[PDB]
């Protein structure tokens, strides 16, 4: 989540809780769909998300990843029933994304010999919300809506015999294969996680699942209004698809096995939300938001792998902590068609395919609307770089771009 939904609420810092966001509010704090004009709004975008990471070895080795981008598509739109404003929509994302490819130390065997696996990740989540808003009276103005979310994983993942030693050794990883595969991994080989197949008969491991969210306004003055929402947990079940888990040998011998694998228990922790927007001029407006997500009330994840020779679980256990997030936002009316944003985010061990959340943001966004019907809105965050290290003893280099545009078509009744 963090960064919010839209091209305006993330050209503003990922602010939203009380202000047009437009018809992402969906997601976010739909009470704010109440401030759309007059009419149904048709809402379409692309969401692109660049990444760039560096992982370094103890030997001056690297693995980068980087070396074209997955968009997602955004489309919805919402209708204006008198005092109410229902919507729908189709708002898909990635959450993650790594290719290191397979001539990079990641894809080599705990003792030197390369191997031809791929290191890589993506996670895609599309979110399918239905909701309403309601202007109960002029002051406040309720708003909900509930979801339906599809996720899918793709994995390729080698870990080298010391990682799955150590594992082994302290217990998170079991089952029947561990007795079976160790003498062929042994000392110097490893073992290679891979989830490739696409979409449906394909295996494929993803989950659908429900979730929604709730929150409201109110205009105390006639520049300064206050917003909040409280989303519902995520109820997702496992990912579960088909895996190949391949163990590879001290000369690089491969012997790989076909067979399911769930990614237990996650889900996505309910989030509070308080902010506030004011206007100081009549062409500039300014927002501040506080999210709270509330990450440490997640005490229910494993991996379990399982084919007719036997199968592998993984144990691996969180250690999470409810995170904060502040925001900042501004917006300026420059032209009679030209409004410019800007905003800033601010957030509060490694394993190079699944990179932890950056800490900071920092974005711009700009609207330009041909008619009073034709809007064009543009942002760009960037998730500010950050450094940190961890035989594989590690350091990683991890920052990120952020690319929203959306064309918004205001329709009239007749
Ligand atoms: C996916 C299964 C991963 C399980 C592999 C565990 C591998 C861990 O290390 C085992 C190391 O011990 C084995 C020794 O090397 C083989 C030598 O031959 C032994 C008899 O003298
Ligand atoms: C909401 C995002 C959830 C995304 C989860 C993707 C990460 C989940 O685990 C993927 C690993 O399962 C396959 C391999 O076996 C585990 C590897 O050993 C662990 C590293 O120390």
């Amino acid at each position: 989540d963090l960064e919010g939904y839209g091209a305006i609420s993330r050209a503003m810092g990922g602010t939203s809780s009380s202000y047009y966001t437009g018809n992402a509010a969906l997601i976010s704090n739909p009470a704010t769909l109440s401030f759309a004009p007059d009419g149904n709004q048709f809402e379409l975008g692309l969401d692109v998300v660049t990444t760039d990471i560096k992982v370094h070895d103890s030997h001056g080795a690297e693995a980068k990843s980087s070396t074209g981008p997955y968009v997602g598509p955004q489309l919805s739109y919402v209708a204006q029933l008198d005092d109410w404003r229902f919507g729908a929509g189709l708002f898909v994302s990635s959450g993650l994304g790594t290719e290191y490819g397979s001539k990079s130390f990641l894809s080599q065997t705990e003792n030197g010999i390369q191997t031809s696996f791929d290191n890589s990740s993506r996670l895609i989540v599309l979110r399918a919300p239905i909701g309403f808003s309601y202007q109960a009276t002029s002051k406040l103005t309720f708003g909900a809506s509930v979801d339906l979310v599809w996720t899918s994983l793709n994995l390729e993942l080698l870990l080298p015999s010391s990682q799955v030693g150590a594992l082994t050794a302290q217990g998170n990883l079991s089952g029947g294969l561990v007795p079976s595969l160790a003498g062929f991994v042994g000392t110097g080989g490893a073992a290679h996680f891979s989830l490739s197949r696409n979409s449906t008969a394909g295996g494929a491991v993803d989950a659908v699942g429900w979730g929604g969210r709730l929150g409201l306004t109110y205009k105390l003055t006639d520049n300064t209004v206050l917003g909040a929402m409280y989303n519902f947990k995520t109820s997702v079940g496992d990912l579960e698809g088909k895996a190949t888990l391949s163990a590879i040998s001290g000369d690089g011998a491969v012997l790989p096995l076909d067979g399911d694998i769930r990614v237990k228990n996650f889900e996505m922790p309910a989030s509070l939300t308080l902010g506030l927007a004011h206007q100081f001029n009549e062409r500039w407006v300014v927002a501040a938001d506080i999210k709270r997500a509330y990450w440490g009330d997640v005490m229910d994840m494993n991996v379990a792998f399982i084919s007719q020779l036997g199968g592998i679980d993984v144990a691996l256990p969180h250690r999470y902590q409810d995170i904060t997030v502040a925001s900042i936002g501004t917006a300026y009316k420059y032209n009679n068609d030209l409004t410019l944003r800007a905003g800033y985010s601010y957030a509060q061990l490694i394993l190079p395919v699944i990179p932890a959340y950056l800490k900071r943001h920092v974005t711009f966004g700009g609207e330009y609307d041909f008619d009073k019907d034709s809007r064009i809105n543009l942002a760009i965050s960037f998730g500010l770089r950050e450094r940190v290290q961890t035989t594989e003893m590690l350091r990683q280099s991890h920052s990120q771009i952020n690319a929203v545009v959306s064309y918004s078509k205001n329709f009239h009744h007749h």
